[PDB]
């Protein structure tokens, strides 16, 4: 996160950290037994990290617990970022408490103009590296289809929003990947990718969360 703020330990607490010997990618807790990311965060042998502030110390919330079964979206398409979304089912339930906990998922799409909140452990500068051992924070709007397209020519399908600040200076980044956008209490995006971080003209673009909750639903009940 570009621009955030520190969000204050278990503030955020769907937010989950996946682990490869390394947190790597975002996600999000939707029911104590799954986990949504993003498809280009897929790899075998994740371990999800719940409860995390600082990823470099246990400082006492944890629950790591290992993936049982990952499902890349049938219809991702790695070259182009479409349907960049995955679902991994947890080996055990998780223990659910006032800083582990799930996030709803939508029942309708939001508007541009909606404020939301993004958070993740991802680089924090638009020229440097930097990287925080702490979550951090981002409160941004839903930008219009018409300036998502105009921004990205050719880029944006239906299931792609932009939110962000056209002005640059504020943004998510390279290992926030799989995260969070939270608006009024609902999930309705996925940190997915942008044209470097924070750039003037360049917001970041998010799977479209509530075009999924179908296929989110009819997989969890089968798996
Ligand atoms: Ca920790």
């Amino acid at each position: 996160i570009v621009g955030g703020y520190t969000c204050g330990a278990n503030t955020v607490p769907y937010q989950v950290s996946l682990n490869s010997g390394y947190h790597f990618c975002g996600g999000s807790l939707i029911n104590s037994q799954w986990v949504v990311s993003a498809a280009h965060c897929y790899k075998s042998g994740i371990q999800v990290r719940l409860g995390e502030d600082n990823i470099n110390v246990v400082e006492g919330n944890e629950q790591f617990i290992s993936a049982s079964k990952s499902i890349v979206h049938p219809s991702y398409n790695s070259n182009t970022l479409n349907n960049d979304i995955m679902l991994i089912k947890l080996k055990s339930a998780a223990s659910l408490n006032s800083r582990v906990a799930s996030i709803s998922l939508p029942t309708s799409c939001a508007s541009a103009g909606t404020q939301c909140l993004i958070s993740g452990w991802g680089n924090t500068k638009s020229s440097g590296t930097s990287y925080p051992d702490v979550l951090k924070c981002l409160k941004a709007p839903i930008l219009s289809d018409s300036s998502c397209k105009s921004a990205y020519p050719g880029q944006i399908t239906s299931n792609m929003f932009c939110a962000g600040y056209l002005e640059g200076g504020k943004d998510s980044c390279q290992g926030d990947s799989g995260g969070p956008v939270v608006c009024s209490g609902k999930l309705q995006g996925i940190v997915s990718w942008g044209s470097g971080c924070a750039q003037k003209n360049k917001p970041g673009v998010y799977t479209k969360v509530c075009n999924y909750v179908s296929w989110i639903k009819q997989t969890i009940a089968s798996n």
